[PDB]
């Protein structure tokens, strides 16, 4: 018998416990409702609550019945409303016929109301930091807000309702003109002007753009308190025009784009459902606006962002605090010189991503079946038979799903005290008779193995020894959190891991007991670091850590703490290991690699993924993986396993993953498995194909991993994080730019092989074929299941490790400290340069420059000292002569004769691009291409209509050439570039005429021009005629027509652009 009501229950910001206080915080006017139980369910029973206001003993009040629910009553106690600074204490009881009383309670709260920010009375300049006095709408406060700045690009404010606590100082590179009326504070990066009556601050760049700005109607910054001792909410409201778009809050599976939505900054473990319940694993106060700022709220409170979801032009945050009326609002405005350096700003305040090293950016390969050693040595010889040169491996399943530091079916005799165990004290049977050798084969493999772990001490009810002496110490020591009463905090007995015991890991010597019980994993058998999974695990209102916080701010900070804990200890130990995490909050991008988490096997779910990897991505989470074509539901079709497959290969980190733990037939995610699974054998050369180019850009995408490091560009990109001022990027949730060059649109439809890909300004060439396509409008991409849209940025300079045959895809291995044939791809326009960070050789920065030059048909190639052979592969005609230091060298007429060349030039007709070796020299080397014009637009690649292509004549460039077009209404159209501004060019047009003289019509954006094409000898060859053509800056549309006064047949191989 007995009875029961905990006011907030678990705290759990979506659901409520039956024995609940609604609201759980009541403001001034709100009814306060008592939820309370008793059992066993009884006929002679009262409920009853006791109860002070303001100290003051009031009359009992009756609950009354609400239904029955297994073994037990519910009841409702209303105890009315109340108002501002109402202090309620109450004490709930139940009894049957007049007898044992039982009560829950006391329990105390405090009623409030909201108090906003009036007037600026007065400002004070104290040189690195500004204090704006201020008055107050309501109650008896005097306030006091304080600006700093963090850097001349990044303001910070800092509130403080009663005036009591002060702000911190920041740079003095500031002005201030303090007016009656006004206070402008000014740097060379920012203008915030704030009018004084009312307070209202508008943020502006330097030269005066608007950035963001409070609300139209001002006190939009307010305070929710009782007027007393507590201050339990904060907020502030901005003004937002109809096309502001907001992005990040952390990783979002929803949307790309938060308006028109409440978000919830509050980490949760939602399984397969992300997207439809608006829920994440990893929230993060901060979002950037297309406008040009980003917004960081600087607490581990739950906040909502009201993003235009209640009034059209406005934008919110409300912030939750414990009551502690000494905590400020903290929150910054930041600026920066483009997109990525706001969130570059942003990693200055929550911390660097830390580089991994260059083996986490390679294959991981994973499933949880995976249980004993006979698994692992049968996955480790799938993969080499298959081709699949893994450099990742990790084990799920490995240990006695017990203490989780332990392998399974290990013997030994048990530990008291907590104390650690060495690799000797163990006999080692069943499943893993020799967990160092096992670890020995991962690594002559080639690959690096991580392990499984959990932050919770698992307690199922069940009797087994070594677990049960560790929670006996872990209590007898306070290892715990505290549940508010003194007894060890237990996560709620309904959710994963229910009645487990937290690790609490503000505590430094809970953390040092907790990760010596895995020391010997490191220094022993050698493990390459831990998947520490799960973290979304406090609630409680009353819950309490070691560091003095509790639930509240405590909840998303957790998960930070227990993955820094175990990065940083695992490294301490082995430099190269690597954490795999999914759960966190601001600073989570310090730790290792984050992963989608558990979703399905479907496209909507491919679709949810790539959503979380763009906004986990600007809110400063880099290295973000997810488990290719899903872990679980139905095993994915051949279709969504190549087009994941393809996403995958260039996100990144690459990871394939499964969820079942004894599956009959196999649930692997691997390409092996997927051809046993849909019989369809043509899955491994596609897998191969993605996986070999993902290892060729290899030291691409290794150098984006340190750019995000140094520079806090993420590797994976939204497109208006690189184009904000681009309406037509706002939105876009199926491509994004992967490094600094390449602009990546995978198919993410079902069914779909016609793939829209929107181009930014600026000239965009196919990396598998060459073709090109002018930037500004929206393409059409013929992608078949195969297929992925890759295209290179004019400019871009692209490192490759490539082998002898270099094309893409063709497998060069997983030798991470070598190269086989170091490339660097070339897409020549204006002058560009790279820095290039050359891991293999000692981490050096290899600074490249290329100068274009089409003009004067050149190209110029300033390659610094390098340790090895260099290869360029540089889009455009074929030169006449290259030079290296002025002197020729020798034209290969061959692939063959190149690769034995210790210097030389080679000419690829199909991709149209020019290899050059150059030798290693412990000095520059002035490479130079004459004679060079831009690469062909070749006319296979044009629009055509009404006419098909072939490749039945030898010596076209490209892979073919356009056939016949000699009817009407047949026409080949081409998007071109001017390749220096407005001004007349010549066009070069190369086909064949075997039988007759011909002629063709062609428009130059509209412009008329007939062109005479003499016969040719025979249609094995070609002839090159030059038409003069005026081209305006940017894309000119050039068509050719066989028009009714044309005649004869051509093939139409291509058209070059020259001076
Ligand atoms: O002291 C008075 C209280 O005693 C209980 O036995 C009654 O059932 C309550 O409704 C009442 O408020
Ligand atoms: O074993 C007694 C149990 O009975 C249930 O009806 C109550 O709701 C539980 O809180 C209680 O612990
Ligand atoms: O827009 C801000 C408002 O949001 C509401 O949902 C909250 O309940 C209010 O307390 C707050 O003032
Ligand atoms: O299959 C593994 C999944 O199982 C679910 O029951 C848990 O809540 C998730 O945290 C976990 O990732
Ligand atoms: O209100 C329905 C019922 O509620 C409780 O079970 C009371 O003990 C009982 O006397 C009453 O009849
Ligand atoms: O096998 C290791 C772990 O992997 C799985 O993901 C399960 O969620 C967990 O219950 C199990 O103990
Ligand atoms: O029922 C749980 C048990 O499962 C397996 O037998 C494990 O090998 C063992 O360590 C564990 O106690
Ligand atoms: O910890 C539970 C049990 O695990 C292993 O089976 C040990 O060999 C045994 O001594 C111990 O009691
Ligand atoms: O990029 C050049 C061409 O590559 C492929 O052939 C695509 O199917 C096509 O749509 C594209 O235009
Ligand atoms: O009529 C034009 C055609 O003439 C010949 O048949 C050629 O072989 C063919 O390549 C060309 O397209
Ligand atoms: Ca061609
Ligand atoms: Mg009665
Ligand atoms: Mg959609
Ligand atoms: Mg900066
Ligand atoms: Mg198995
Ligand atoms: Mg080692
Ligand atoms: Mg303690
Ligand atoms: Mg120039
Ligand atoms: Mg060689």
């Amino acid at each position: 018998d007995g009875e029961y009501h905990s006011p907030y229950g678990d705290d759990d910001l979506y659901t409520v416990q039956p024995t609940e206080r609604s609201p759980r915080d009541p403001k001034a006017g709100e009814d306060v409702i008592l939820n309370i139980t008793t059992w066993p369910i009884e006929n002679g029973q009262d409920v009853w609550v006791e109860w002070t206001k303001n100290g003051v003993a009031q009359e009992n009040v009756t609950a009354a019945y609400d239904y029955n629910s297994g073994n037990n009553t519910y009841w409702k106690a209303d105890l009315g409303k109340f108002e501002k600074g109402d202090e309620i204490t109450y004490t709930t009881k139940g009894s049957t016929n007049g007898g044992t009383a039982y009560e829950s309670g006391p329990f105390t709260f405090y009623v409030t109301d909201w108090e906003y920010v009036q007037d600026v009375t007065s400002v004070v300049d104290n040189g690195d930091s500004i204090t704006l006095n201020m008055t107050a709408t309501a109650g008896d406060f005097s306030p006091k807000l304080y600006l700093s700045f963090e850097d001349l690009d990044t303001l910070r404010m800092e509130l403080s309702p009663t005036g009591k606590e002060t702000g911190h100082a920041g740079k003095s590179g500031y002005t201030v003109e303090d007016t009656a009326e006004k206070v402008t504070v000014t740097t060379e990066d920012l203008s915030i002007e704030i009018q004084k009556s009312p307070y209202r601050m508008e943020v502006h760049q330097a030269d005066g753009t608007l950035l963001t700005s409070e609300y139209t109607t001002a006190n939009s910054l307010g305070w929710l308190t009782d007027g007393k001792n507590v201050i339990n909410q904060y907020q502030n409201n901005f003004m937002t025009p109809s096309d502001e778009a907001f992005y990040g809050f952390g990783e979002r599976y929803d949307t790309i784009n938060q308006r028109g939505k409440d978000v919830e900054t509050y980490v949760y473990n939602e399984y397969q459902d992300q997207a439809q319940t608006e829920r994440t694993y990893l929230a993060v106060p901060f979002f950037v606006s297309a406008n040009k700022y980003g917004m960081y709220v600087n607490s581990d409170f739950h906040s909502q962002f009201q993003m235009a979801s209640k009034v059209e032009d406005k934008y919110s945050f409300v912030l939750d605090n414990d009551g502690d009326m000494t905590n400020m609002l903290d929150y910054y405005v930041i600026s920066g010189k483009d997109q990525n350096d706001i969130v570059n700003n942003y990693t200055d305040i929550t911390g660097k991503t830390t580089l991994l090293p260059k083996w986490a950016f390679g294959l991981w390969m994973s499933a949880n079946e995976w249980d004993r050693e006979s698994d692992v040595s049968s996955a480790l010889s799938n993969a080499k038979a298959n081709d699949i040169p893994a450099t990742g491996f990790v084990l799920e399943q490995w240990s006695d799903e017990e203490t989780y530091y332990i392998w399974n079916n290990a013997t030994y005799t048990a530990k008291k005290n907590g104390e650690a165990f060495s690799y000797d004290d163990f006999t080692f049977n069943g499943k893993w008779t020799d967990p160092k050798g096992m670890v020995d084969s991962v690594h002559d493999a080639g690959m690096n193995i991580v392990l499984w772990q959990v932050p919770v001490l698992k307690d199922d009810g069940t009797v087994y020894e070594q677990r049960d002496n560790d929670e006996e110490y872990m209590i007898s020591q306070g290892y715990s959190a505290d549940d508010g009463t003194g007894a060890p905090y237990r996560v709620p007995a309904s959710q994963w891991f229910g009645n487990g015991i937290l690790l609490d890991f503000t505590n430094k010597d809970a953390v040092d007991w907790w990760t010596s019980q895995r020391e010997y994993l490191l220094t022993e058998v050698g493990i390459d670091g831990f998947k520490t999974d799960g973290g979304e695990m406090v609630w409680g209102r009353d819950t309490t850590f070691s560091n003095g916080e509790k639930g509240q701010e405590m909840r998303n900070r957790y998960p930070t703490d227990y993955v820094s804990s175990y990065f940083d200890f695992a490294k301490s130990i082995n430099p190269e290991a690597v954490s795999f995490s999914r759960s966190g909050t601001s600073g989570a991008q310090k730790s290792g690699i984050y992963w989608s988490g558990d979703q399905t096997s479907t496209f909507d779910s491919f679709q949810a993924s790539l959503k979380a990897g763009l906004s986990a991505s600007t809110s400063g989470v880099s290295y973000w993986a997810w488990d290719m074509a899903g872990f679980t539901g139905d095993y994915p079709t051949a279709e969504l396993y190549k087009r994941a497959t393809a996403m995958a290969a260039f996100a990144p980190i690459m990871q394939f993953h499964s969820e079942k733990s004894d599956p009959s037939p196999s649930e692997e995610r691997s390409p092996w498995n997927a051809v046993a699974r849909t019989g369809d054998e043509t899955i491994l050369p596609t897998f191969q194909k993605y996986l070999y180019t993902r290892m060729n850009l290899l030291p691409y995408i290794y150098t984006a991993a340190k750019d995000t490091a140094d520079n806090g560009k993420s590797m994976m990109r939204q497109m208006a994080m690189d184009y904000p001022e681009d309406v037509n990027a706002r939105d876009l949730d199926e491509q994004y730019m992967f490094g600094d060059d390449l602009l990546v649109a995978p198919i993410v439809q079902e069914g779909q092989t016609e793939k829209e890909v929107y181009l930014p300004e600026g000239e965009w060439v196919d990396i598998w074929n060459g073709g090109v396509h002018p930037g500004g409008e929206t393409i059409s991409y013929y992608a078949d299941v195969d297929t992925l849209p890759v295209f290179a940025k004019a400019g871009a300079i692209i490192p490759m490790n490539m082998t002898d045959g270099y094309q893409l895809g063709q497998n060069v291995g997983n030798d991470l400290k070598s190269y086989d044939n170091l490339t660097f791809r070339v897409y020549p326009s204006g002058d560009s340069e790279y820095s290039f960070y050359d891991d293999v050789n000692g981490g050096e920065m290899r600074d490249i420059s290329v100068s274009e030059d089409f003009a004067n048909e050149k190209v110029s190639v300033d390659l610094p000292a390098m340790a090895d052979e260099t290869t360029m592969q540089v889009f455009s005609t074929e030169p006449t002569s290259v030079t290296i230091d002025g002197a020729d060298v020798a034209k290969a007429d061959t692939l063959d004769a190149f690769n034995e060349a210790t210097t030389g030039y080679y000419y690829d007709t199909v991709q149209n691009l020019t290899y050059v070796k150059a030798a290693a020299k412990d000095a520059k080397q002035a490479i130079v291409l004459n004679g060079v014009n831009h690469a062909p637009y070749e006319a296979e690649f044009g629009h055509l209509t009404n006419v098909t292509t072939a490749s039945d004549h030898a010596g076209y460039t490209g892979t073919g050439f356009v056939a016949g077009f000699d009817a009407e209404k047949e026409a080949v159209e081409f998007d071109i570039d001017a390749v220096d501004g407005a001004s007349d060019y010549t066009m070069e047009v190369r086909y064949s005429a075997g039988v007759e003289d011909a002629t063709r019509t062609v428009y130059i954006n509209g412009k008329k021009q007939q062109i005479t094409l003499p016969k040719t000898a025979n249609w094995d060859t070609w002839n090159t005629v030059e038409v003069p053509v005026t081209l305006q800056a940017g894309n000119n549309q050039v068509v050719f027509d066989f028009e009714a006064d044309d005649t004869a047949g051509i093939n139409f191989d291509h058209v070059v652009i020259k001076k």
